[PDB]
């Protein structure tokens, strides 16, 4: 199986200011739906809880006892949620921060949408320069009268 992670990102990595995404860009969402759906998804406690829901067509799983949404799969590592996935091809790492971090390691691609954007923040998508990547594809896209950055959407994979 492939695990993937999918986020987005500012300049320079910022991924929250003061436990939120600082930057509107409903289009993210857009890619992200594309991105994920028919997959399994793989969040942390605090991400579910923000979204308030499972994702309808996908494969909802929470890393994390008692601990017991209605109809989600919890799981305690990362390879516990490559067996609850079962025989696919890919796994969803949709965040939060501590589980990128966490995960970097053992993930095969990155699907980042880079925002083009400067901003102030408390909390990056972890350092992956360190490691060797191709970029597989990309999408660039205008700012528009919703999205008011241009951002470019890439699928790096680990060489």
């Amino acid at each position: 199986m492939i695990v993937s992670m999918i986020a987005a990102l500012a300049n320079n990595r910022v991924i929250g200011l003061d436990n939120k995404m600082p930057w509107h860009l409903p289009a993210e969402l857009q890619l992200f739906k594309r991105a994920t759906l028919g997959k399994p998804i793989v969040m942390g406690r605090n991400t579910f809880e923000s979204i308030g829901r499972p994702l309808p067509g996908r494969l909802n799983i929470v890393l994390s006892t008692d601990y017991q949404p209605e109809g989600v799969t919890v799981v305690a590592t990362l390879e516990d949620a490559v067996v609850a996935a079962g025989d696919v091809e890919e796994l969803m790492i949709i965040g939060g921060a501590t589980i990128y971090n966490q995960c970097l390691a053992a993930a095969d691609r990155l699907y980042l949408t880079h925002i083009e954007l400067t901003t102030e923040g408390d909390t990056w998508f972890p350092d992956y320069e360190q490691y060797n990547w191709q970029e597989i594809e990309h999408e660039s896209y205008a700012a528009d009268d919703k999205n008011p950055h241009n951002y470019r959407f890439s699928l790096l994979e680990r060489v």
